[PDB]
């Protein structure tokens, strides 16, 4: 029997935050594909997601990697149907150590990918009648934080993409949305002290650190019904850390 | 038994939506008209999952007599859903006193009676939703419409203070902003090209007053179709 | 010899960013009607404006208070063609101790005293195809304040009235602004201890607190031909305390 | 002799209004085109009180170049305007790589690489000014112009980042968002009921320039005409 949900696909959903969003979309019955940057990464997933979900290596980089995936999700799963763009690092340093690399890499990783992966399905989206796009984007995106031009840059064009896309996808009933998080418990915050997870905490109204879980919550709530007219939307989880 | 919800303006349209959705998520909810007949007619909508209270959100002693005999009956207020509105517009240079005062004490002042009187039954708890209503308008201006959008902005900017205020006891404080909803000029400037139903509004409301929602406060949630957007 | 220069009217011009404001649109070549909530008090303005401005009590609590003071401009002065909107208190206070008193005071000299204002001189404006309405705002209308929850809400509601009333008046070439201070070192700042204020100016990316000039020097630009084609904005002016 | 401003793009339209401006306020102004014939002009036309340099954007020799000639010959540069740009229009479906890529590098890659190059100048004298040119578009939405949209919102938030690192040296960072400039359904849009012109840009860019707006940083400054409003 050939595979009958819908397809979502989640990049980067080796751990944290991009782990939560593929299982929770999973619960909410979508066939998830998840990507790693390697090929031992993409295993994991597939052993993780069982025989609902499929892991695959990309490095969102590479426009032909790009191509490559989709494509196989669709010859073997189906069209995507909800877009997840979360893969990312940074590469933080105050402008004048700011290096053309650390400029470009992350632009690169955020944004082109997010305008490659976007473009890339909307053809079946359209078809379909029928698509989300979810973009990851980032409190700082709208809280300045020295030390992070380059992400800062990318996570607000990704922010201005969404819109313009969200006009032009609307009348496809495709929407097009992002989800800022603030400090979420992850991998990065648990190398942090306990003195300064506390610092963090005593800034956020709700007076503690959020989990990948309530990430995975908006972007569940998001790629629903209950959430069809909504589009061209930040959806903030920062626990009132900003407030807009 | 259940934990209760209030609903102002529960009667019809958007408020109606709220409220029924609500009950299907399983709060106990009270809903309110601004006549017994109405109030009744809510009573027997709900039955077992709800009731129904007249209330005219312009009036202090009405608001306190309404989350007392709320306390009484069926518990706290644990979930408070700002809803009830009308709309009075007209250009500035039209725009009587008593147009003024009565969309800013509807709106406005209701919220901040409201939630005064609801803090003490969250504070206890250590839970709460607070989920006002505004409105596009208050982002996207509208001519003839001075009255409603300052009240609705100061709705938003109320509520970013007060999830300062509560946010340490595990209570949020959120608006939800409509677009057009049905209660074709109007749609072409939508994105989505239609006018929103209540149930999409009833469907942000319950999201936030979830646990799906426990890290989203003080910010407002856009339903609007694309017709406004950040 | 009649009154021939344009006419402005700034409530609250006894001190700080009044004060420098009022200043500021007499170099600007203004005549300035400035007001005190004492007789005293604009006995005071009137010698410090010399024979470029006058003194006015006025309560903007009051209606009856308000039209007599711009028909008594209108009278001896001129039709008021620049107003700004300054006067104000606070009554801060957590929510489950703010009276309806400390509500009701707080809305009626901000905000209402903004409708009831703007209202009273529209028609001189239109009549003239020229105005400005320039209402002082507060970074605590964006950034969120515990305890001013009666005064972010009359001051968020100015910044949405105001929007309102450019979308009417534009036509007319009347603009509607606001101007958002930060951290201004005004009587307030200075009776707060100096490890306090060191607390201030460390958030300001500029790291200093600002003075009633800059204010001024916003309403200035605001008021003038430099500034006709802005209209329904927030200026804001807190040294990079707030950004957006 | 004076302080120095770069303005990139000052051939014609909004770039030329912002030059000249800035030369009536008493800065050397350095004025760059995409030709040596261009930047002839411009020698021409700021005689004394300027120069015209030939810089395509996209290029980081050239970027270099042009400074380090400007630092050598006049002094260094204070106050930095990235006013130079073009659109390259299309639905995403129809948007392709060279039409993404080119719009990101002259738009946004042009900032971080002229604000990096300039940072020394202004640190050394604490003071300096980089107001970058954004758009109305950045903020309410275009369809076909997802590519100019994202970089004009990089723009401001690269400009926010940069505010709170170079602030306590007083050099602040700055947005200025044109609405429709001219260069009938366009300007019904627009509250004022018209287009705007350079020189409403030029105004708002001297304002920044200016000890009138010292304490005037990490914002954007939007000059519309009430096309859109915040
Ligand atoms: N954590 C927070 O508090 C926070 C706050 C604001 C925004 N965000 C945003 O939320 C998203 C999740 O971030 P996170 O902190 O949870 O990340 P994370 O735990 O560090 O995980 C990074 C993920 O992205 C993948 N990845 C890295 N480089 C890649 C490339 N070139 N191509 C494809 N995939 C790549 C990684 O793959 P491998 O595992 O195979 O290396 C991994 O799955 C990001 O967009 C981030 O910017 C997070
Ligand atoms: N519809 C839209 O497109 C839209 C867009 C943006 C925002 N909103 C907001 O959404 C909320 C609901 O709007 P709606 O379109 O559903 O309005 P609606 O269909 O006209 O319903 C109004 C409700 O409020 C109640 N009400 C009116 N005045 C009241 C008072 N003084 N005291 C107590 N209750 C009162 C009414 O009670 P009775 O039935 O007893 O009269 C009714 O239940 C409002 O806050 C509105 O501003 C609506
Ligand atoms: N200072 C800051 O850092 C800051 C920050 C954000 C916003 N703001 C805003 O900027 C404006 C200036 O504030 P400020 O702190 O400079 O004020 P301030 O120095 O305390 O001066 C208050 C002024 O308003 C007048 N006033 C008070 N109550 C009045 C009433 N009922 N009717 C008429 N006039 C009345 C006072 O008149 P008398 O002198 O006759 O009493 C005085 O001229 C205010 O709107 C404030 O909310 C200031
Ligand atoms: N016009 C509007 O309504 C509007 C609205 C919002 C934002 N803006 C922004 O305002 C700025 C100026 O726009 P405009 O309307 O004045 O444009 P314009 O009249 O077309 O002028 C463009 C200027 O940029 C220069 N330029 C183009 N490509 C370049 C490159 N690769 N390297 C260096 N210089 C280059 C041109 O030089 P040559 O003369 O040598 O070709 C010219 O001086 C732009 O950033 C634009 O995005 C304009």
């Amino acid at each position: 029997m050939a595979q009958e949900r819908k397809v979502a696909l989640v990049t980067g959903a080796s751990r944290g935050i991009g782990a939560a969003i593929a299982q929770q979309l999973i619960q909410d019955g979508y066939f998830v594909v998840g990507t790693a940057t390697s090929e031992s990464g993409a295993q994991k997933l597939t052993d993780s997601f069982g025989e609902q979900g499929a892991g695959l290596a990309l490095d969102v980089r590479n426009l032909d990697e790009i191509e490559a995936v989709v494509s196989h999700i669709e010859q073997n799963y189906g069209p995507v149907l909800v877009l997840v763009n979360n893969a990312g690092i940074t590469k933080d340093n105050l402008l004048l150590r700011m290096s053309e690399d650390d400029w470009d890499d992350i632009l690169n990783i955020h944004l082109k990918a997010v305008y490659r992966l976007s473009k890339r399905v909307l053809k079946g989206m359209t078809k379909a009648r029928f698509g989300r796009i979810i973009n990851i984007s980032s409190v700082v995106a709208h809280f300045a934080n020295p030390g992070q031009a380059n992400y800062s840059a990318a996570k607000a064009g990704i922010e201005a993409f969404s819109r313009s896309l969200a006009k032009e996808m609307g009348s496809r009933q495709i929407t097009v949305n992002s989800v800022a998080p603030g400090f979420i418990a992850t991998e990065m915050t648990d190398a942090l002290s306990e003195d300064i997870r506390k610092k963090m905490s005593d800034q956020v109204a709700l007076n503690r650190l959020g989990e990948p879980q309530d990430i995975a919550n908006a972007v569940s709530f998001l790629a629903s019904d209950k959430a069809g007219y909504i589009t061209g939307t930040v959806l903030h989880v920062n626990g009132g850390l900003y407030m807009a």
